[PDB]
């Protein structure tokens, strides 16, 4: 498969900044969601999940086709809980009906990160909606109960190397796990809706204890009340990952620089961009516009 990027006919940078401004003003408004965590975390989880189905071998899956809108992917067990992110965005799609789904789902992700004080992420437009028969089968998103060998191997299918995997994984400082959605329960840290390098400092500085939970899944619990999944804990079990974890616990700006570069790569995998295409857009924040 080749998927070439097609810009929504007639639209420019100013059209997209209005969709951003709309998502961002609704984030500020619906701040009570999940015990005042807000929707920022579920929206970067939805953008990684629509992108994380990509297969580098045959170019199936990925953000391009906006196929999460279809039943098979929408009802994937690994996507449980993302329906709240979908319903949040649905009014914004009625307001700006010209934007494609893959462009809206991925721009929700970019807007959430910049509005939770994270790095600026360059974004590109052009994903085109594709038919129901292009919806990837379930079972391509990753399990939680596994080790660093499983992680290295899983992320090579999206051709992410070790540094890109540790940088991308830091976006778990955000939000919390929910027993009813995943069989796991608890937050990764204190600042769960501001973007910081806290995931790396917690993994190196806490006294983690392996325990089972009420769903019979294991997880690492610390004294502080935080939790990590087995796959997260793995990053300090592997020596290549552990050095990169140390670097980011000591330099939040190297963390932000590399997260940025990797998160745009994850959102553009599987998409061919012509060079008549617009350069990547750097959207301003509400604060930068005075809104
Ligand atoms: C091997 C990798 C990963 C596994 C096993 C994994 C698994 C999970 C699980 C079990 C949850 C909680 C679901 C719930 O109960 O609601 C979760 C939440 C989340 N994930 Fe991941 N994750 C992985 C990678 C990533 C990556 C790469 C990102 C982002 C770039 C990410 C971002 C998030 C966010 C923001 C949440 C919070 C969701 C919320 O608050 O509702 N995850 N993840």
């Amino acid at each position: 498969l080749v998927h070439v990027a097609s810009v929504e006919k007639g639209r420019s940078y100013e059209d997209f900044q209005k969709v951003y401004n709309a998502i961002a003003l609704k984030l500020r408004e619906d701040d009570e969601y999940d015990n005042y965590i807000g929707y920022g975390p579920v929206l970067v989880r939805l953008a990684w999940h629509i992108s994380g189905t990509w297969d580098k071998h045959d170019n199936t899956g990925g953000s391009y086709g906006g196929t999460y809108r279809f039943k098979k992917e929408f009802n994937d067990p690994s996507n449980a809980g993302l329906q709240n992110g979908f319903k949040f965005l649905e009014p914004i799609h009625k307001e700006f009906p010209w934007i494609s789904s893959g462009d809206l789902f991925s721009l929700g992700g970019v807007t959430a990160v910049q509005e939770m004080q994270g790095p600026k992420i360059p974004w590109r437009c052009g994903r085109v909606d594709t038919p129901e028969d292009t919806t990837p089968d379930n079972g391509r998103l990753p399990d939680a109960d596994k080790d660093a060998g499983y992680v290295r191997t899983f992320f090579q299918r999206l051709n992410m190397n070790d540094r890109e995997v540790v940088a991308l994984m830091g976006a778990g400082a955000l939000g919390k796990t929910h027993l009813k959605n995943s069989g796991y329960e608890g937050p990764w840290g204190a600042a769960n809706n501001v973007f910081t390098n806290e995931f790396y400092l917690n993994l190196l500085n806490e006294d983690w204890k392996l325990e089972k939970n009420d769903a019979n899944n294991e997880q690492w619990d610390s004294k502080s009340g935080y939790m990590m999944l087995p796959t997260d804990y793995s990053l300090i079990q592997d020596p290549k990952y552990l050095s990169i974890v140390k670097e980011y616990a000591n330099d939040q700006d190297k963390f932000f620089k590399d997260f940025s570069k990797a998160f745009e790569k994850l959102l553009e995998n599987g998409i061919t961009f012509p060079k008549d295409a617009p350069s990547p857009f750097i959207f301003k924040t509400l604060e930068e516009q005075g809104l």
